[PDB]
């Protein structure tokens, strides 16, 4: 029985600069030895090869489920991101049908979501390319509910994303503010009906104080103290006091917010139909193409434009299913890793598949102890294998990533010898069974103690990470991504590599 080891060092990242370089200035004979005499290569770790922005450095939660998917997993507000940036946005099925009904029912398309950059609940962004694809696709009427910000962005900005907008509209010939809520008001997470009342009597009764525009509103409402995300529920009017837009019967509405929290309150009650959380009068507008962004819950009754990845064949349920047995295995700091993220989000343990957990020292920011449990955790896998009771067996040695958020050198320096002096007993061990191992990290960190000036580090890092094989005769991939990874390990096992796994084998 030949043990398959995945093996994650964990902040451990490639970098040829050696000035705050705890790697590099760290005596690894063990790592180099390896990394010497097997195929190795590096991969990318960051940005967009693993779903997230581009530039950003990756973390253990994305790196680890980008691992164990063999995929790319993408994150909410990259994910759209690539689909604006590569025009695939406006194909999109869910936008282009709540975009028809409006046409041939001669109503109107309503816009709401977070007004702001912030980028953590929505991006207004997204906002301007849901304007330019009603105007590209010649709808008549698009009306703009300005959730104000303040949280995610300073607290007094409205104005110079109401004024972004303007822009916008200009450029692209359709749109109007028809009524501004702060977020307060209409990004409620805790149940509180009577302030959502309050925004949804603004949207479709026309009801609170009014403006002749959202800049007006958003003076007034600074005049009297309250700013962005405290900013009553107001109405736009025309020239004269009617309502510049109201939700009708058969308006389509587009919710651009990804974040599903609180978002989940205002989709309810225009989505759900049989709501009775508060009541909503006579006037409840139904019919609708209400069109959310993302899934928010289960508790939703609308259309969904960028729906979940369902993350189905990740590299545990497949090597469960060729009735193949599995172990997982961290300290505490690293054990919901290589395991529920590992697993592709999912609590449950699959067929075959033992998990065991080695308590982190009690400790605070663990510089104090660079060497953290490994010991104990090297010590009890060395057992599982000397059993032979696991074909795969997937490890995290969390040592150069907590430590190294200590920005401090020589802490670090320590435990990066002290994860290569375990290393090395890992893969004796693995070795001496017929196997193989797969040596790896899911981003960097120890690679960057000290910066510029010398100041301390105390970050994830953007650099690329190791990978060695140690099977003699194999050829590796100069690209590689963290969703390759998965299906390598397909490759060593000779199971077969499923649909869903989008990710490519690094094995020339
Ligand atoms: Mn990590
Ligand atoms: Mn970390």
């Amino acid at each position: 029985r030949k043990p398959t080891a995945l093996i994650i060092l964990d902040g451990f990242g490639l970098r040829e600069e050696t000035y705050g370089n705890a790697v590099a200035q760290a005596k690894k004979p063990n790592f180099d030895g390896y990394w010497n005499k097997f195929p190795h290569t590096t991969l990318t770790a960051c940005g967009e090869a693993v779903g997230l922005p581009e530039g950003q450095m990756g973390n253990s939660e994305v790196g680890h489920l980008n691992i164990g998917a063999g995929r790319i997993v993408y994150q909410s507000l990259t994910r759209v991101n690539v689909a604006i940036r590569e025009g695939e946005f406006d194909k999109n099925e869910t936008f282009q049908s709540a975009i028809k009904s409006v046409k041939e029912k001669g109503t109107a398309l309503h816009l709401f979501g977070l007004l702001s950059d912030g980028g953590v609940h929505s991006h207004m962004n997204h906002m301007f390319a849901l304007l330019r694809l009603a105007a590209k696709e010649g709808v008549e009427k698009v009306y703009i509910h300005a959730f104000l910000d303040g949280r995610d962005v300073g607290p007094k900005t409205a104005q110079s994303y109401i004024d972004a907008t303007n822009e916008v509209i200009k450029e692209t010939g359709v749109g109007q503010f028809a009524t501004i809520s702060g977020r307060y008001y209409s990004m409620d997470r805790d149940k509180r009906w009577d302030r959502v009342e309050k925004c949804y009597r603004a949207m479709v009764n026309g009801e609170g104080p009014t403006y002749k525009s959202a800049e007006e509103c958003v003076e007034d409402s600074y005049a009297n103290g309250i700013y962005d995300e405290f900013v009553l529920p107001s109405v736009i009017v025309n020239e004269d006091n009617t309502p510049v837009a109201t939700i009708n019967d058969d308006d389509a509405v587009i919710f651009y917010n990804f974040r599903p929290d609180r978002a989940i309150q205002i989709a309810r009650v225009f989505t759900n139909g049989d709501f009775r959380e508060f009541d909503r009068g006579e006037k409840v507008p139904h019919i609708p193409e209400f069109v959310c962004m993302t899934h928010f819950s289960e508790t939703v009754d609308g259309y969904v434009a960028f729906k979940p990845m369902n993350l189905d064949n990740t590299l545990g349920e497949v090597v469960a299913q060729a009735g193949l047995k599995q172990l997982r295995i961290a300290e505490t700091e690293k054990y919901p890793h290589v395991t529920f993220f590992f697993s592709g989000g999912r609590e449950a343990e699959f067929p075959g598949e033992e998990r065991i957990l080695i308590n982190s020292p009690k400790v605070a920011t663990y510089d104090l102890k660079p060497e953290m449990s490994i010991y104990e955790v090297t010590d009890a896998l060395v057992n599982e294998i000397e059993n032979d009771k696991h074909d795969v067996i997937i490890l995290n040695f969390a040592n150069c990533d907590m430590v190294g958020h200590s920005g401090m050198m020589e802490p670090t320096i320590k435990a990066v010898e002290a994860t290569d002096e375990c290393l090395g007993k890992v893969v004796e061990a693995i070795l001496a069974k017929d196997g193989v191992a797969l040596i790896t990290a899911d981003h960097g960190n120890a690679d960057e103690e000290l910066t510029s000036e010398g100041e301390p580090m105390t970050a994830h890092t953007t650099n690329p990470v190791p990978f060695i094989v140690t099977k003699n005769d194999v050829e590796l991939r100069e690209d590689g991504i963290l969703g390759d990874i998965a299906p390598t390990m397909l490759t060593l096992l000779g199971v077969e590599q499923p649909k869903e796994m989008t990710g490519k084998t690094i094995i020339k």
